């Protein structure tokens, strides 16, 4: 039972679940829902017939988002609604959770004006006797079937060794999944004109994976290498979420070597039905 908070700027309307801090819906006010609509375009969404979420949290031995340590952390929040105020160029949305040992975990969303790159920052204060072992993760998950409603989509990533790469949702659904290591890099879900991406900011070697979550859900994500938070200290785990138009210039400012060019070419080609006519 985690409430839903509203987080608004000029370009994004996010709903964030307070149990785990997953982004459950993202609307884009600069883009109409369809031709002639009042409504903004819906990228991330949570509904009975379609889900598309940017999930994140702290896993590893001592991470609270690790199911073995119990249910996802219920964060406390100041308000239910945050809105970029006039004259202000940045919005901060901090949420705090306190462990059953006084360990404090602060997850903070940082939005900037006109900016589709949302910073997602943790601070972990260890108030106990042993080091806390923690991996952060970013997952993007999506229903394979759109709502029947009665133009292609896929997963991508890049690493220092992988200039372009792409997984069709079919492949993921076939249990043929990515499982690799990447220092830096990024993972994304693509559609036409719009993209979602997680870009970790750390010094380690991430695990980049795709996953069949079953019942029609595909996923791509990263799990950053485990870090120790000493009894002394407060640790920080940072990543950036792109949630917006597929503007390469803007994305590449946040992820160097962002080039989707060859990914789109593959996904465009692969999603077109085959017809070989009989001779005549």
């Amino acid at each position: 039972q985690g409430k839903l908070i509203s987080v608004k700027t000029d370009v994004l309307d996010l709903t964030i679940n307070t149990r785990g801090g997953d982004v459950e819906q993202a609307l884009l006010p600069a883009y109409p829902k369809e031709l002639n609509s009042t409504q903004p375009f819906q990228l991330l969404e949570t509904s009975p017939q379609f889900i598309y979420q940017a999930q994140s949290g702290l896993t590893g031995r001592d991470g609270p988002d690790n199911p073995a340590n119990g249910p996802r952390p219920l964060y406390n929040v100041e308000k239910d609604a945050y809105v970029l105020a006039e004259g202000q160029n940045e919005l901060q949305v901090p949420m705090t959770y306190t462990d059953a040992a006084g360990n404090t975990f602060t997850k903070t969303f940082v939005l900037k004006r006109g900016d589709y790159a949302v910073n997602v920052n943790y601070n972990v204060q260890n108030a106990g006797e042993k080091p806390l072992e923690i991996s952060s993760f970013g997952q993007l998950k999506q229903s394979i079937t759109l709502p029947p409603h009665l133009t292609f989509r896929g997963a991508a990533y890049s690493t220092p060794d992988a200039a372009y790469a792409a997984y069709a949702f079919d492949t993921i659904a076939d249990n043929e999944n990515l499982n690799i290591s990447s220092k830096g890099g990024w993972v994304a879900m693509l559609q036409q004109y719009f993209a979602t991406a997680w870009i970790p900011h750390n010094d380690g070697t991430n695990n980049f994976y795709t996953a069949n979550l079953g019942n029609g859900i595909a996923a791509i994500g990263y799990k950053s290498q485990p870090v120790l938070v000493q009894p002394g200290q407060t640790g920080a785990m940072n990543s950036t979420l792109w949630v917006g138009p597929e503007i390469q210039d803007k994305m590449a400012a946040v992820a160097p070597h962002l080039d989707l060019t060859v990914d789109y070419g593959w996904l465009w080609f692969i999603s077109q039905p085959l017809l070989v006519p009989r001779g005549s």
